[PDB]
C-alpha cells in the first residue's frame, strides 16, 4: 500500500471536464517508459484484493464530484441544491504511478486470470492507458486480450461473485438518440454477437463440466444494473439488454434467441435524469437531456456476468470497482 | 477530380504513427453518415482508373515518410542517412470523404466486378473504414465479399494484368518471431485454405471454361513480391509462400500439394533490413529488429494474382495502388 499519482496528456485548454480535473490532479505522462523485464519470479496477484483499484476509485469519485455536478443531490434523506450546467464529456486516459522509490510490477502471462501464480513478470514505474468508462453489464473502451477471451472470478463457484469476462474482438455498439425526447436505441451487429457469445458460451463450457449455458437478462432490481446503463455526453443512457444477452449453448454452438432485424439488433434505450448514484448511497437529478443528435460510438471489449443440469448467466454489474480491475487485472504495486 | 479529404477515429494521446500522422492530416470522424440510397441510375465504374486511389497512395506515401524512417535511403546511387528509431506501429481506418458540395456515390451490387454498369447505388460524403495494410500476395484486414467470392481484373485475358481475387471467409494468418533472431514463421490452418482454394478455384474455372487450374509460387524477381511480404510491429517480414500458393483444380475439386503439419501450414520467415521501397524506386536500410515476442494475428482477405491444357496463377503484389483499389473497388467521386 502507498499513495499513488496520476499521469496523463490533459490538455489544459480543454473545457473537457476529464481534462480539467486531470490538469490540476494529475501529472503528464512521461516519455519514460522503462519496463523492467525479469524471468526470474512467482509473484501471486489478486484483482479481487488490490488497493489501487480502491484510490482510483476514489479519485473517480472526486473526478465525477467536480466535474458532472446535479441539480440535486439526495442523499440519507437530505436534498442538496447546486447549479446544473451540461459539459464537455469524454474519458481521457489515466496512467496510475508509484512514487519514489515504489514500483508496479507487472503479469505478462497472456492466459493470466487475475488470482493466483504468474512468473513472466515486468515492472513499470507508471501505467497503461485507462479510460474511466462508468458502466454496467458492458466493458467499454478497455484493453483487449491478446490471446483468447478469459474468464475472471474471485471464484467461479461463488453464484454472488461476479464474473468479468475480458473479450478479445472488440464488439462495436453504435448508442443515439436522434434531432419522445428521451427515447433512444443502439445498434449492435449480430453476427459478431452470436460469434463472442460462442467463445463466451464454450469457454465457460470448459471450466462448466457439460451442461446447458443459458444466457439470460438480469433478474431484477434497479435500473442501474437491470440495464446497460453508461454515460454519454454528460447524458445518462440506460438501454435495454433482453435481447441482447439471450441465448442458448448446447451441443456445443450457440442458438440465439434475441429478436433480431436486417442482420442487427436494436436496444431500446431511455436517457434518465434520476440517477441511482455509483459512487454514494442516494440519487442524482440532472437537467433535461440537451437538444440535437446525442450520439457515442463504443466499443464492448468485456462483459460482467452473474451465475445462480443447466446453467444460467445474466449480466451484472453496478460496483465500479471491478469495472476498474477489468483494466487493473493488474500489475503490482511493490518495493 | 478533387482532392479529397481523410476522416479517422485517430487519437492525440496516442504515440501510434497512424494515429500521429492522421491526427494533423485528418478530420475527427463524422458519425452523422446516413447513405442516401438510389434506385434510378445506372452507373458505370472503373476501379483500375480512379483517382480516388492515388490521392489514398499518396497519402499513405506521406504517413510511411513521416513515420517509418529508415537509417539507410539509397535512391538513385545518393545515400540519405537519419536516425531511425523503433516506433509503435498498427494500421487505423481511414475514411475518405469528398469537399463541400462534391460527392462520393457508391455500388451496392454485392456481385459487383469494379468496371462495368451497376444499378443498385447510394451515395455517401465518406467512405467506409479502411486500414492503409501495405502487402504482397495477401490482402490483410480488408471487407469481404458480402455473399461469394469475386473475381476482378482491368481484364482478366491479359496475364500481364494483376488479379484480385476478393474473398469471402476471411483465413487466419499468425506470423511470429519467437523470444537466430530475424528467422520467424507463419501459421495457417490448412482446411480453411483448401476451402478457399477451391471456390478460387471453382470461379476461376468459371471465367476459364474447361481448364485444369494450377496454383504455383511467384515468377522471381525482388523477394517483396516473390514472398508474402508484409509489416509487422514496424518489422518487415518476408515470409515464404511455396507452400501455400500450391495447388491442383481438376474435375471440380481442389488438391492441395504443398506440405503440412498436424493439419497446419507453416511459412518460413525472415525478417529484413534492406527493402526495396513500394512508395519510390530505391533501398531502404532499418535497424535490427527488436528484442521479444513479434506476433502479428491477422486475417487475410483477398488475394492478389498473375496469370501465365493448363492455366496456371502465380502470387503477384508489388504496386500497392491494386492493394487500395481491393477496398476502393468502389464508389465515385461525382458531381
Ligand atoms: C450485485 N451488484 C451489487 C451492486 C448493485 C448495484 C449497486 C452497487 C452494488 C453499488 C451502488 C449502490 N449505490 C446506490 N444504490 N445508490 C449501485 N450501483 C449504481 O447505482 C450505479 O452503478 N449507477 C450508475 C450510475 C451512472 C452510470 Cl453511467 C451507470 F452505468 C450506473
Ligand atoms: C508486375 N509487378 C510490377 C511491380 C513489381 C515490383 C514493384 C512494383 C511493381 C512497384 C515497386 C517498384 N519499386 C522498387 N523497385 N523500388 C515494387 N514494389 C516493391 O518494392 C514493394 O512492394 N516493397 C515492399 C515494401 C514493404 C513491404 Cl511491407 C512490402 F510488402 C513490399
Ligand atoms: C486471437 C483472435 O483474434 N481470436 C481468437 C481466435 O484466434 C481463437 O481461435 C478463438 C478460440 O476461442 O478465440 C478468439
Ligand atoms: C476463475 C478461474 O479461472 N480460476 C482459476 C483457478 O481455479 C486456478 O486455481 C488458477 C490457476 O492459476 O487459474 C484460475
Ligand atoms: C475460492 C476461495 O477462496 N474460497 C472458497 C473455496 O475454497 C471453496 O471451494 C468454495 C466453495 O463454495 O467457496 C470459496
Ligand atoms: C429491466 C427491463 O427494462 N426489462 C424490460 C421488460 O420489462 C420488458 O418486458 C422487455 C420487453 O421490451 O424489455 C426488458
Ligand atoms: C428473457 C426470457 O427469459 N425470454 C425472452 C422472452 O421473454 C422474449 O419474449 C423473447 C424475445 O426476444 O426473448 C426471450
Ligand atoms: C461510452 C464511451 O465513453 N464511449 C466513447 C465515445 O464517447 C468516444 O467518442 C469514443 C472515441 O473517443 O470512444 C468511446
Ligand atoms: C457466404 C458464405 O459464408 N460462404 C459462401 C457460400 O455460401 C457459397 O455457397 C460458396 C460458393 O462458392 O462460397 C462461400
Ligand atoms: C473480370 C470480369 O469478371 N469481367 C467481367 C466483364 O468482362 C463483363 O463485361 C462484366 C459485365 O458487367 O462483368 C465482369
Ligand atoms: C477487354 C478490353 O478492354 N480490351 C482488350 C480486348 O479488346 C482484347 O480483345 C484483348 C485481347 O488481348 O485485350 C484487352
Ligand atoms: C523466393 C523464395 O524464397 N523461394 C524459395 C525457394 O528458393 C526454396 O527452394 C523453397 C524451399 O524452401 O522455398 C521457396
Ligand atoms: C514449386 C513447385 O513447382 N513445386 C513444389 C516443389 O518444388 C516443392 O518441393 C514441394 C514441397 O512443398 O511443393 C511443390
Ligand atoms: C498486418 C496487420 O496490420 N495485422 C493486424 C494486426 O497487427 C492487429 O493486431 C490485428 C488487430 O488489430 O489486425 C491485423
Amino acid at each position: 500500500k502507498t499513495t499513488l499519482f496520476c499521469a496523463s496528456d490533459a490538455k489544459a485548454y480543454e473545457k473537457e471536464v476529464h481534462n480539467v480535473w486531470a490538469t490540476h490532479a494529475c501529472v503528464p505522462t512521461d516519455p519514460n517508459p522503462q519496463e523492467m523485464v525479469l524471468a526470474n519470479v512467482t509473484e501471486n496477484f489478486n484483482m479481487w484484493k488490490n488497493d489501487m483499484v480502491e484510490q482510483m476509485h476514489e479519485d473517480i469519485i472526486s473526478l465525477w464530484d467536480e466535474s458532472l455536478k446535479p441539480c440535486v443531490k439526495l442523499t440519507g434523506g437530505s436534498a442538496i441544491t447546486q447549479a446544473c450546467p451540461k459539459v464537455s464529456f469524454d474519458p481521457i486516459p489515466l496512467h496510475y504511478c508509484a512514487p519514489a522509490g515504489f514500483a508496479i510490477l507487472k503479469c505478462n502471462n497472456k492466459t493470466f486470470n487475475g488470482t493466483g501464480p504468474c512468473r513472466n513478470v515486468s515492472t513499470v514505474q507508471c501505467t497503461h492507458g485507462i479510460k474511466p468508462v462508468v458502466s454496467t453489464q458492458l466493458l467499454l473502451n478497455g484493453s483487449l486480450a491478446e490471446e483468447e477471451i478469459i474468464i475472471r472470478s474471485e471464484n467461479l463457484t461463488n453464484n454472488a461473485k461476479t464474473i468479468i469476462v475480458h473479450l478479445n474482438e472488440s464488439v462495436n455498439i453504435v448508442c443515439t438518440r436522434p434531432n419522445n425526447i428521451r427515447q433512444a436505441h443502439c445498434n449492435i451487429n449480430e453476427s459478431k454477437w452470436n460469434n463472442t457469445l460462442q467463445k463466451v458460451g464454450e469457454e465457460l463450457a470448459k471450466h462448466f463440466p457439460s451442461k446447458t449455458i443459458k444466457f439470460e437478462p438480469s433478474s431484477g432490481g434497479d435500473l442501474e444494473i437491470t440495464t446497460h446503463s453508461f454515460n454519454c455526453r454528460g447524458e445518462f443512457f440506460y438501454c435495454n439488454t433482453s435481447d441482447l444477452f439471450n441465448g442458448t449453448y448446447r451441443n456445443g454452438t450457440y442458438n440465439h434467441t434475441g429478436r433480431s432485424s436486417n442482420g442487427t439488433i436494436t436496444l431500446q434505450c431511455k436517457i434518465k435524469q434520476i440517477i441511482n448514484m455509483w459512487q454514494e448511497v442516494g440519487r442524482a437529478i440532472y437537467a433535461p437531456p440537451i437538444e440535437g443528435e446525442i450520439t457515442c460510438n463504443s466499443n464492448i471489449t468485456g462483459l460482467l456476468l452473474l451465475r445462480d443440469d443447466t446453467e444460467t448467466f445474466r449480466p451484472g454489474g453496478g460496483d465500479m470497482r471491478d469495472n476498474w480491475r477489468s483494466e487493473l487485472y493488474k500489475y503490482k504495486v511493490v518495493e
